[PDB]
């Protein structure tokens, strides 16, 4: 079936998948289909507004280890800092919270993130494993949008993309949230053509491996 | 104690309090005191940035009534257009997730409101008792930021205090998120002052009155 609701995703981590990394800090950005298939008509500017209805959930989380000196400089997070700031770690919280959130949303539900097989999907997968909630988003979707974005139409990094759409570089804003809305801007250049793929090749998120196991 | 969590609230609703409103916005963001008290240097903007370390909630609602015309022009949201996006009612995993929110960030919990006392607070109250959850947040804390600013400086709009601090209108974004991402701002602007009246001023939530009863 079509899906309801585009979750667009992006999380920071400790450092690359190599590392055996942990979140650091997660954006869930929720919106509805309607807001790609029949945006509402206005009275023409060259990035696409986002919707005005939409949920989102930025939130940090305290990793049990350090931070890479290169993790650091990317995210401009880390683990001293987060504790500074009093995060908590992964933990059944934090789980649950999650999946308030989704069940906030019409299902099916499709995880939206760049590179999201390599980072994302399989970090997440990982953190919920170690909790022992592995089925946790059997009842997901997912998609990468690096494969969607490649599909229909060169550097793929968000960056590259989103200057060849827009003619501009995207928002100066190196967070979770900052990469889910430039990920969004971008999936609304051709809103329904990105839908078309999306429902066309969506995985259920249990054929996501964890990053990595006890 | 010294508050631990800042947490900038607004909520958009149905229409004013005579009218027996019901939520259909709500935006959530939580600030460690740190972030206020001990902001890093940099090497010198208008406008303070918001702090890099930030959790954000902005959740849309659907009311068990119609939006106002009056109310539908000034945020933005209708019940109809909540309805396509597919929106869920206040229920009990809405207050399971708010709940869950605020159990990330560390005690004390201060909720930071323009207009609270009139708006936010008795408005979540209403709707959690609405639940039968009528103590869910009596570990919380308040405060009315109008009274705050006030007390630390004329129109006490945001936009009138924002204008007066910054020397410019706020983000054009009649959103929740948008309200709460200027009152941070104006927080912001002296913010070891406003965190001492916080601090010195904090009300039990459990106080609050709910906006209306059965
Ligand atoms: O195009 C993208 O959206 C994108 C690109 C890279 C990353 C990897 N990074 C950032 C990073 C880049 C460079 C060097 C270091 Cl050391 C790091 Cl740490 C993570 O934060 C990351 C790592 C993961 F393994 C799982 C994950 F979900 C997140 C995430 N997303
Ligand atoms: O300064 C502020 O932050 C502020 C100012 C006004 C309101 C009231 N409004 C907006 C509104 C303004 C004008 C006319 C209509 Cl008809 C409306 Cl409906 C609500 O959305 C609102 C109503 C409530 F009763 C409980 C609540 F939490 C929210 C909220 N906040
Ligand atoms: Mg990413
Ligand atoms: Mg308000």
């Amino acid at each position: 079936g079509h899906m309801q609701t585009l979750i667009f995703f992006d999380m920071e981590a400790t450092g690359l998948p190599s590392s055996r990394p942990e979140v650091t800090e997660l954006c869930l950005l929720a919106v509805h289909r309607c807001a790609l298939e029949s945006p509402p008509t206005s009275q023409p500017p060259t990035v696409p507004p986002p919707p005005r209805v939409v949920d989102k959930l930025s939130l940090c989380v305290a990793p049990g280890k350090a931070c890479s000196p290169a993790a650091s400089e990317i995210t401009g997070l880390s683990t001293a800092v987060l504790a500074a700031h009093g995060r908590q770690c992964f933990d059944d919280n934090l789980a649950n919270l999650l999946l308030a959130f989704l069940r906030r949303q019409p299902q099916p539900w499709c995880l939206v993130a760049h590179n999201g097989d390599r980072y994302d999907f399989p970090l997440l997968q990982a953190e919920l494993a170690m909790l022992g909630l592995t089925s946790a988003l059997d009842g997901a979707f997912c998609v990468d949008s690096i494969t969607a974005l490649k599909a229909l139409e060169k550097s793929y990094s968000l960056g590259s993309i989103y200057t060849r759409l827009y003619g501009q570089s995207p928002p100066d804003s190196h967070t979770a949230e900052g990469d889910v809305l430039a990920l969004l801007s971008i999936c609304q250049w051709r809103p329904q053509a990105l839908l078309r793929w999306v429902d066309a090749h969506a995985r259920p998120f249990g054929t996501i491996r964890p990053m990595y196991g006890v």
